């Protein structure tokens, strides 16, 4: 039974005792998983001491073969003491291959604990009506079964399809406007339309608006700009647009629709009153208290447009975690996304921090210093290098408050996509075999994030060893686009939040000219940063042709 003050007091005591809770949490993780051959092979059977001397830092790549066994249905103890109920398909890759992370019942408990904690602080500073609803733009369009018989989904999908999700969120959320059939629609574009319509149908009750990521909220209302008159028509007629073809979705939404020309008129008058859609969100939902979602890190570029739609509504930052697990909660919800920091929850894992040198404990980190995060938790992860670099902004009682700084080895990112030099090189090598058919080779390559388009897209620069046809180059272009298998990139391309990959072919001698540039001053950049004007200049002025992927 949820009690706001009780929840806050519990978080307070835990963070006052963060050092002790860290140690107790490690001991419990090690007890639960002691039969895991990964742990047995380290010499485990001074528990904290033994742990740090016997267990090596490890990377996703090192864990790949172990996790592969779990995805293939091995139920003996490998990374966990008990068989996992699901596997999470993560963003990013494992050396260019799909990256999987175990999803355990404990991770579900953690999710519920963190949501409850964050809600308590948020509802303290931004109290909502408990007879209202929320507009929640969430999606779980798919969860497949591995060949070994294990469910595989994204982390959010594993959360949304958990048997404890509805009951567990009941007390610490405002009820969604959307039918479950919308959330689980196999077609996310239809789901999004229906979320928008559902929100409008209950607009007076909507207490806040949520999506996991800021770019999702922005995409939602950009979409509204396109379909608003269609929604007004659906409401006026009490008939769902023929755009919606998923039968279970049509059925569910039809129960909510009856002819309402009055509401339709209100909405039409309201939309036409806006100036370039400024303040669209509070206009549609005049009782919403805030907009909620991840506003930080890779989402920072989306905040200006989100503010535009949000008008004067507070933007509240959603918490810090990934497919690997949760780390930190926003307990200062009134702070803008620029000032937002996240307090580590001391029982969600045994956290270590590599100085940006060997790792220090949670209560050992220093204000103003940057560290790479190291995770030991209930996801089968022991001293796992997350690759996230954080800065310690301060302490909330004895737990550090963190700001995300950067992700190591990342060169290509628009929103939720994460691609490295190796991923780019692999995509190039894939697409190059279409060229090899023509006895043509890739002389060199680079790339660039083009955010002049909406949405932004990847641009790849190629110089090739000979002239070829448009069809060949079109194929190479499509292949480059499909060769990026990172789940984040694929998810965005499908949801249209990342545009068609563009292949720009440059004139012969273009890359040598870049060499000449650097030689006349005295390692080819694989993604050209916006500030690298001299290099960008040489590439752009030598583009001779341009192609856009017809994939997705
Ligand atoms: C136990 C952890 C449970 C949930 C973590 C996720 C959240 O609910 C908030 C942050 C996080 C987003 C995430 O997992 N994003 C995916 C990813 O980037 O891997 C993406 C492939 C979309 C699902």
């Amino acid at each position: 039974t949820f009690d706001m003050n009780r929840v806050i007091d519990e978080f307070d005591e835990m963070t006052r005792n963060a050092h002790q809770v860290q140690k107790q949490t490690l001991k419990e993780i090690l007890l639960k998983n002691q039969s895991a051959i990964y742990l047995q092979n380290c010499g485990l059977n001074d528990p904290e001491e033994a742990f740090k001397s016997m267990v090596p830092l490890v990377t996703d790549v090192e864990l790949e073969p172990y996790i592969k066994r779990m995805v293939d249905g091995d139920t003996s103890p490998i990374l966990t003491g008990h068989p996992v109920p699901a596997i999470s398909l993560s963003s990013g890759t494992s050396q260019g291959r799909p990256k999987f992370i175990p999803f355990t019942d404990e991770l579900m408990e953690n999710t519920l604990q963190l949501f409850r904690t964050a809600f308590a602080f948020r509802n303290r500073d931004f109290p909502i009506d408990d007879n209202g609803k929320a507009l929640q733009f969430i999606f779980s369009s798919k969860q497949y079964i591995s060949t070994g018989g294990v469910p595989v989904g994204t982390a959010t999908t594993n959360v949304y399809r958990n048997p404890n999700f509805k009951a567990g969120m009941k007390s610490i959320t405002s009820p969604s406007c959307s039918p479950d059939e919308v959330i689980f629609s196999p077609d996310v574009h239809q789901a999004l339309y229906c979320h928008l319509l559902s929100g409008i149908l209950f607009r007076d009750q909507v207490q806040y608006v949520f999506a996991v990521f800021a770019h999702g909220l922005v995409h939602a209302f950009r979409t509204f700009e396109q379909v608003w008159e269609e929604i007004v028509t659906d409401i006026k007629d009490g008939v769902l647009s023929n755009r919606i073809t998923v039968p279970s979705v049509r059925t569910a939404m039809s129960k909510l629709l009856t002819p309402n020309p009055e509401l339709a008129e209100t909405i039409r008058t309201k939309c036409m009153s806006l100036s370039n859609w400024y303040g669209l969100i509070p206009a549609l939902f005049p009782n919403a208290k805030y907009v909620y979602g991840i506003m930080t890190g890779s989402m920072e570029p989306y905040v200006p447009k989100l503010r535009h739609y949000a008008g004067d509504l507070p933007l509240v930052s959603h918490d810090y975690g990934s497919s690997e697990g949760w780390i930190a909660a926003n307990v200062t919800p009134r702070l803008s996304p620029e000032e937002a920091t996240f307090a580590v929850i001391p029982n969600l894992g045994y956290f270590e921090f590599l100085p940006v040198e060997k790792p220090v404990g949670l209560t050992q980190v220093k204000i103003g210093e940057e560290y790479e995060v190291v995770i030991t938790n209930y996801a089968g992860l022991y001293r796992y290098r997350l690759g996230d670099v954080v800065k310690v902004i301060g302490f909330y009682n004895n737990t550090p408050q963190l700001k995300f700084i950067c992700r190591r080895n990342l060169i290509l990112s628009i929103n939720i996509d994460k691609n490295t030099e190796r991923d780019l090189q692999l995509s190039v090598e894939s697409a190059a075999k279409r060229l090899s058919e023509e006895k043509i080779e890739v002389i060199d390559f680079s790339s660039y994030i083009d955010v002049s388009t909406d949405p932004g897209h990847y641009a790849i620069f190629w110089e090739i060893s000979g002239e070829t046809n448009e069809d060949v180059l079109q194929d190479c272009c499509n292949c480059l686009d499909r060769a990026f298998i990172d789940a984040g990139y694929v998810s965005s391309r499908k949801c249209k939040t990342i545009g068609a990959l563009e292949l720009r072919v440059v004139a012969k001698g273009t890359f040598r000219k870049i060499q000449e540039h650097f030689l006349g001053l005295g390692k080819m950049p694989r993604c050209v940063k916006p500030s690298n004007a001299k290099v960008l200049q040489i590439l752009c002025e030598n583009v001779v042709s341009s192609y856009f992927s017809t994939a997705f």
